[PDB]
């Protein structure tokens, strides 16, 4: 039932070999479960998604990975509580099609919707929305959670068992493996948005942008930025905005559905600045999802506390002069964090860069480490396969807060990965 196989992160790098069980029986991976902890911890078992990070955090060298895609069966979606009840391998793209015509929306969707529920709460998940939303963990009812000891335990967000719930969202599969949830959905009467443009010729005029009050009135907010150019022109964005449509704001041809989903010699002259810009500022567009939202490489994502400003323009700064070209950036305001040790957001200066693979990179994206640290900011651990235990642990300071929740719930270890061992989080 098991296979050996080589598994990688989505950036197809550092592979190790483990025995990967895929199945659609869940009473199989209860027993898989019981032969891991029954046979002295050994190197143990994590669970496995889509495989859409790009750590190592669903791989396990030479022990246990359980594909959890198998377990795919939406239970109920009910639109009068906005409840969905769903195994933990249902994907976000089925869900959303699934949830769409009862007038229910995925409450937080990330830059792909090729991700599980399961790995959508173990690395608690964020998106455009996130200053008005928070991240997936916050919309969690409840998870069934099975344990070391192979029993599966129901677990909410308030009550008995709270700090086991919060120890798992974000707790990248650390706690035990994620069988079945409800999420709590948002209402919607259409699948589209409508949508504000901006274009900033600035890295100060894009800070600007996101301070000066304007993202209050927007549910949906985040923006592509140059990473390449010189000062002035470094940190220049395309800023796109918005908020869910509601049906009267709708064209007619759109109206009967509202809920359906189905480089030349001016580009880098005055002409095409001048065409960039029109064609990124506009208000009230009406907008799919698709046009929204999903139209040897180093993936490189951190935050910076909102408060230090000056500090994010500076690492800003150090990124383009460094001669590593970043081509593909998101930049994003994040909002008020979640009561989880582990989650990545804190209210800041978000920041998705993409690296060529090539000489000197390693030990200047370290580099960067020790400066996002010193900012008091952290790295996500769904990008990152690279950074030390002692920069995770001194930038997520609720680590010892985690690991004791961890300790009782897996005395044995049990749970375990390349990430967990790379990271001391064993
Ligand atoms: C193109 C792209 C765009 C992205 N955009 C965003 C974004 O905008 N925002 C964002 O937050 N993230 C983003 N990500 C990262 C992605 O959302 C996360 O890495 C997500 O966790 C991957 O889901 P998965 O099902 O593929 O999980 P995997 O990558 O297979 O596993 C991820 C983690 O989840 C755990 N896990 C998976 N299933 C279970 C389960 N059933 N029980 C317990 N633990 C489990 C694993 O053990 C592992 O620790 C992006 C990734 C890609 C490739
Ligand atoms: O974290 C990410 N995006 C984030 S963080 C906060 C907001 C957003 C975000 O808004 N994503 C996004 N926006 C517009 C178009 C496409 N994606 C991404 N990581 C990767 C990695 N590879 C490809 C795309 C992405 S988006």
């Amino acid at each position: 039932t098991t296979t050996a196989t080589r598994l990688t992160g989505w950036g197809r790098t550092a592979p190790s070999v483990a025995n990967v069980l895929r199945t659609p029986d869940a009473e199989m991976i209860v027993k898989a479960v019981a032969r891991v902890a029954e046979s002295g911890g050994g190197r143990g078992a994590i669970a496995r998604g889509l495989g859409r990070s790009y750590g190592d955090n669903a791989q396990n060298g030479g022990g246990l990975v359980i594909d959890m895609t198998p377990l795919n069966t939406i239970h109920s979606i009910d639109a009068d509580t906005k409840l969905v009840d769903i195994d933990a391998g249902v994907n976000l793209d089925q869900l959303m099609k699934a949830a769409l015509p009862f007038g229910l929306w995925v409450p937080v969707l990330p830059g792909t919707r090729q991700v599980t529920v399961g790995g959508a709460i173990a690395c608690d998940i964020h998106g455009k929305n996130h200053h008005s939303a928070g991240s997936f963990g916050n919309h969690v009812r409840s998870m069934d959670l099975l344990t070391a000891d192979g029993e599966i335990r129901h677990l909410t967000p308030t009550g008995e068992d709270a700090e086991l719930f919060w120890a798992t969202v974000g707790g990248n599969g650390l706690t035990g493996i994620i069988m079945r949830a409800t999420i709590e959905m948002t209402p919607t009467s259409t699948a589209y948005f409508i949508a504000d443009g901006d274009v900033t010729a600035s890295l100060d005029e894009t800070i600007a942008l996101h301070s000066d009050g304007s993202e209050a009135r927007y549910t949906y907010s985040s923006a592509w930025f140059d990473a390449i150019s010189a000062p002035p022109k470094l940190g220049r964005a395309a800023v796109s905005r918005g908020r869910l449509a509601t049906v009267e704001q709708l064209p007619a041809k759109l109206r009967s559905e509202p809920l359906k989903f189905d480089a030349n010699k001016y580009t880098f002259g005055p002409i095409g600045e001048l065409w960039y810009r029109k064609s990124g500022t506009y208000r009230g567009k009406v907008q799919n999802l698709t046009q929204f939202y999903h139209p040897g490489f180093l993936q490189y994502q951190f935050v910076i506390p909102t408060e230090a400003v000056d500090e994010f323009k500076k690492i800003i700064g150090v990124i383009q002069a460094s001669g590593h070209y970043s081509f593909l950036n998101v930049f994003k305001l994040f909002g008020p964090r979640n009561q989880a040790p582990l989650s990545f957001p804190i209210p800041g200066w978000n920041i998705c860069v993409d690296f060529p693979i090539k000489d000197g990179l390693g030990k200047f994206v370290s580099e960067l480490d020790r400066r996002v640290l010193e900012f008091g900011g952290r790295l996500y651990t769904a990008k990152d396969s690279r950074t030390t235990a002692e920069t995770f642990h001194a930038m997520y300071p609720r680590v010892d807060e985690w690991i004791s929740v961890r300790r009782k719930v897996d005395p044995l270890r049990v749970f375990a990965s390349d990430m967990a061992r790379r990271l001391e989080l064993l």
